[PDB]
């Protein structure tokens, strides 16, 4: 039996691709403790049982807005196996760089670059292999109107779901990454739910779950300046990231 959870920024295709995967097996029900939606199904593939679950949509991965907090919450404190990065292939800048945040999570990711079918009709070509080197991770290209890359995606998830390991490494420049060495030698006896390289950068970045745990871990109190500088700087070299993968792999 495997899990997977399909996260992408708002109106991607998520849900298309869902069912696409799922047809009728599917059921809604609510995030514990909120009326949010949840839905989840469930397919067959080469025997394998296959479990779904279709996040809220959500641009970035903070603790303000209810979407964010559950597609986090499910991502960090879940059961999944691996997770399905729904992009659309069209607009992608917005998926890759959510994509980002959730490779350092260091979860087992795969990007389902979806709506191939539109993206083909304008001409721009898509370099899978070079998506698949500025990432790290398998990617497949998907359709939800032609079902193009189905099959490929599902046989993607089950080799994926083999292996015992996944690591996305992104530099910030001197300053962050002395402070994230700092954080880490500091964390290093406490027992974290998480990798000290994400626990570090939420935290600077004035993340009210991380920001907050940290200080009680021991870490000290941030300014607000501080937090927002951070959280900045962390931002534009995500979105720089961003902007090379799509300059190599994307053509006219
Ligand atoms: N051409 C094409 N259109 C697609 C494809 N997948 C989805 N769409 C279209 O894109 C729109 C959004 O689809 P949807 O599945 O609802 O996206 P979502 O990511 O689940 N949205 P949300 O974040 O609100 O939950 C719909 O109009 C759908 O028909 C695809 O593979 N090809
Ligand atoms: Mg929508
Ligand atoms: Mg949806």
């Amino acid at each position: 039996m495997v899990k997977v959870a399909l996260a992408g920024c708002p109106n991607v295709g998520k849900t298309s691709l869902f069912n696409a995967l799922t047809g009728t097996k599917q059921y809604v029900a609510n995030w514990p403790g909120v009326t949010v939606e949840k839905k989840e199904g469930v397919f067959t593939y080469k025997g394998y049982t296959i479990n779904l679950i279709d996040l809220p949509g959500t641009y970035s991965l903070g603790y303000s807005s209810i979407d964010e907090k559950i597609a986090r919450d499910y991502l960090l404190k879940g059961d999944a196996d691996l997770v399905i990065l729904v992009a659309d292939s069209v607009n992608p800048e917005q998926s890759l760089y959510l994509l980002l945040e959730i490779l350092e999570m260091e979860k087992k990711v795969i990007l389902a670059m979806t709506a191939i079918d539109e993206a083909k009709k304008t001409g721009m070509k898509i370099d899978r292999y070079e998506l698949q080197k500025h990432l790290g991770i398998p990617v497949v290209f998907t359709s939800s109107v032609t079902g193009e890359g189905l099959e490929e995606l599902k046989e993607k998830i089950v080799e994926y779901a083999q292996k015992n390991t996944i690591r996305m490494i992104l530099d910030y420049g001197e300053k962050v990454e002395s402070e994230i060495k700092k954080v880490e030698n500091f964390l290093r006896d406490k027992k974290l739910r998480i990798n000290p390289r994400y626990f570090a950068l939420k935290y600077l970045s004035g993340d009210p779950e991380f920001y907050s745990e940290g200080v009680k871990l021991g870490l000290p109190e941030l300014s607000e300046e501080e937090r927002i500088g951070y959280r900045l700087l962390i931002a534009k070299r995500k979105r720089e990231y961003v902007e090379n993968v799509v300059k190599e792999a994307f053509a006219d």
